[PDB]
């Protein structure tokens, strides 16, 4: 039942509600920072903030996952990369040739889970 | 081609990448504030910030739209309301019995357009 609708005119500079991503990472992802909002704990080391340009979106992803999120790395449609950040635990999963719309999940002292909404090309 | 995939375990507190919404509003929406990130101009009056709780999402929307976004108002699945903020220009459109996933769009000195990704129930 997923879809989208457009409202408004044709002007302005296109933006995404998913506008910037950073992480706190050690052996796991202690937190994911979405638009400067903290989602996780206080451990780990804070990575620099990746800010999407207008029309730039996540196109490729590799996630290492177990009971928590062990590692994350992604690439945008304009050739920019983020990570890999995290450890070697968990199991690997990938998203390829996509347009990531939204990054949700659950977090505590660590980043427990991620729910990525995306268009598959 | 829209879908989603889950990674990780079952712990933690669920969050949304669309975690808070505020607006600058006059006769139009001068800006929409998503997770504290400014999308629009400096005119209008800054509304208070609406922060979603865990498991709370936008379920109903009314948007007044023309060349720009004239007005916005929404209600969550837990009975909370936001707005209406803005003017009486444009034409009215609605989203009903949905779960809003992501709010994108384009902005300049005003909020030009909105692209709402949502699940229709
Ligand atoms: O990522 C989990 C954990 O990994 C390492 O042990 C350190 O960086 C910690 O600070 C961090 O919390
Ligand atoms: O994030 C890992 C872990 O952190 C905290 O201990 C709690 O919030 C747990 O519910 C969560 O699973
Ligand atoms: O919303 C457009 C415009 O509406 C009103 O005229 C005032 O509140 C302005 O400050 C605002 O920029
Ligand atoms: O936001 C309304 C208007 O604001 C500015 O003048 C520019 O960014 C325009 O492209 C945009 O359409």
């Amino acid at each position: 039942g997923l879809t989208h609708r457009k409202f408004g005119g044709s002007g302005g500079s296109p933006f995404s509600g998913l506008s910037s991503i950073a992480v706190r990472s050690g052996s796991f992802l202690d937190a994911i920072i979405i638009d400067g909002v903290h989602h996780g704990g206080s451990g780990g080391n804070l990575s620099p903030t990746f800010t999407f340009g207008s029309g730039e979106y996540i196109s490729n992803m590799t996630i290492r996952s177990g009971d928590f999120i062990d590692n994350i790395s992604f690439e945008t449609n304009m050739g920019r990369r983020f990570g890999p950040y995290g450890g070697s635990g968990g199991s690997a999963n990938t998203l390829s040739n996509v347009k990531v719309i939204q990054i949700n999940g659950s977090a505590g002292d660590f980043l427990d889970s991620l729910d990525i909404y995306y268009e598959q090309y």
